[PDB]
DNA sequence: CGTACGTGCGTTTAAGCGGTGCTAGAGCTGTCTACGACCAATTGAGCGGCCTCGGCACCGGGATTGTGAAAAAAAAAAGCTGCA
């Protein structure tokens, strides 16, 4: 009778962007497992080649222009355009909500 | 068995050297504050748990698709000449 520990996962955000995506489709619990596998991944990507933007050029912070960078460094061409477009929408529509 | 490549010649080219002169820009300084850590207190978003009900796995049965043989038609190909 324990309550089970918390284990997180993106998979309410996933099912809310499908929902956006396709209305009415659905997804299998180990096709869940696929795209939380993914988005880890790409985190873990990402945040670690803006580790070592910063890194080598000597700096504290991981601000957003280190992660752009590492966008670019990661992602193929198409996906790299669309991704900094997305990203840099976000952080202006975040600034104006101050 | 055909000609694509390696060899080796003579001729041609610009890489490499060693040097000189100009300056963009790498990299350093010192200054100063906007921003991010940390903090505590506050609170609602996302967790586990639970219940439901419709998608999809499983089924049988008939429609349609795809292969292979067999017999048959079309096919190149094979032993025989003449005539020059
Ligand atoms: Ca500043
Ligand atoms: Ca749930
Ligand atoms: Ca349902």
């Amino acid at each position: 009778k324990r309550k089970r520990s918390r284990k997180e996962s993106y998979s309410i955000y996933v099912y809310k962007v499908l929902k956006q995506v396709h209305p009415d489709t659905g997804i299998s619990s180990k096709a869940m497992g696929i795209m939380n596998s993914f988005v880890n991944d790409i985190f873990e990507r990402i945040a670690g080649e803006a580790s070592r933007l910063a890194h080598y050029n000597k700096r504290s912070t991981i601000t957003s222009r280190e992660i752009q960078t590492a966008v670019r460094l990661l992602l193929p061409g198409e996906l790299a355009k669309h991704a900094v477009s997305e990203g840099t929408k976000a952080v202006t529509k975040y600034t104006s909500a101050k």
